């Protein structure tokens, strides 16, 4: 009985296993998004009990409502009308480091959360962190898409966060739950480098192979030098290197991100213009092909 109470309206997203599309709850004309997703093809209940507990979180995407009529279900969410964060920042020519480390802050400190309740996104690409308005302040930040994310859980299967190790868990999925969250921190990572410089640490287009960005991933080493880097202070470079860590061990975690000076002393950054490559289609095109790179072994 989704369509006794909502008008459905046009696909924002069509995917393998569902279709994200806008519709009107029909008795108040209040706009959403709905995810209509094949319970044939995929289970969503793992989703569904993370945006359920945890998407009262003023910057993790609201569930307004959700329905199964046997072949599908329906996840009801707020309609994100201020498209994606990286690409409106990377199109607005004056953004300042100061603007960059509120916008992190607000990313991390929400990562931190979910980490610290047992949960990791495991799918925190750009395409995945939208502005649910216009208004451009860090209150209309979401994070998007938990249909990857996974809720920690002890032998025996209970819920379980990363502190309560008073029952048992294999340290097998400890250490991989580690791993994931430290790659959410890498995305975080990836996230900030393309914010201050206008370009991607490891791809340069949608025309990069996954070889040849697997390669610049596994180097372990990349630009923070030159043109479009030189003038950002030294305390971002420090943060992004420690983010971009090529081994997941040493990678900073969201909690001690959140203590680096560039995120505490915000206030001392600068908020004149970066200095940045104005190329934000390439830059949705190389993001594309780094996850693709790194996803196509699901
Ligand atoms: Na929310």
């Amino acid at each position: 009985q989704f369509t006794d109470g909502y008008e459905v309206k046009e696909d924002i997203g069509v995917g393998s296993y569902s279709v994200c599309k806008r519709c009107i709850h029909k008795a108040t004309n209040m706009e959403f998004a709905v995810k209509i997703i094949d319970k044939s093809k995929r289970d969503p209940t793992e989703e569904i009990e993370i945006l359920l507990r945890y998407g009262q979180h003023p910057n993790i995407i609201t569930l307004k409502d959700v329905y199964d009529d046997g072949k599908y279900v329906y996840v009801v969410t707020e309609l994100m009308k201020g498209g994606e964060l990286l690409d409106k920042i990377l199109r607005q020519k004056f953004f300042s480091e100061r603007e960059a480390s509120a916008v992190l802050f607000t990313i991390t400190k929400t990562v931190e959360y979910l980490h610290a309740q047992g949960v990791v996104h495991r799918d925190l690409k750009p395409s995945n962190i939208l502005y649910v308005d216009e208004s451009g302040n860090p209150e209309s930040i979401r994070i998007c898409d938990f249909g990857f994310a996974k809720q920690l859980r002890a032998e025996n299967g209970l819920l379980m966060t990363p502190c309560y190790t008073a029952n048992f868990v294999a340290p097998e999925v400890l250490e991989r739950q580690g791993y994931d969250a430290a790659c959410d921190i890498w995305s975080l990572g990836v996230l900030l480098y393309t914010m201050l410089t206008g370009y991607t640490p490891f791809a340069n287009g949608p025309d990069d192979t996954p070889e040849e960005i697997l390669a610049r991933i596994g180097s372990g080493k990349f630009s923070l030098s030159g043109g479009y880097w030189n003038s950002v202070s030294d305390t971002a470079k420090d943060l992004v290197s420690k983010m971009l860590h090529v081994d997941p061990h040493q990678r900073l975690t969201a909690a001690l991100v959140l203590r680096h000076p560039w995120i505490v002393h915000w206030d001392q950054l600068p908020q004149y213009q970066l200095n940045r490559q104005d190329a934000p289609h390439l830059v949705k095109g190389a993001m594309a092909a780094t996850y693709s790179a790194l996803n196509r072994n699901q």
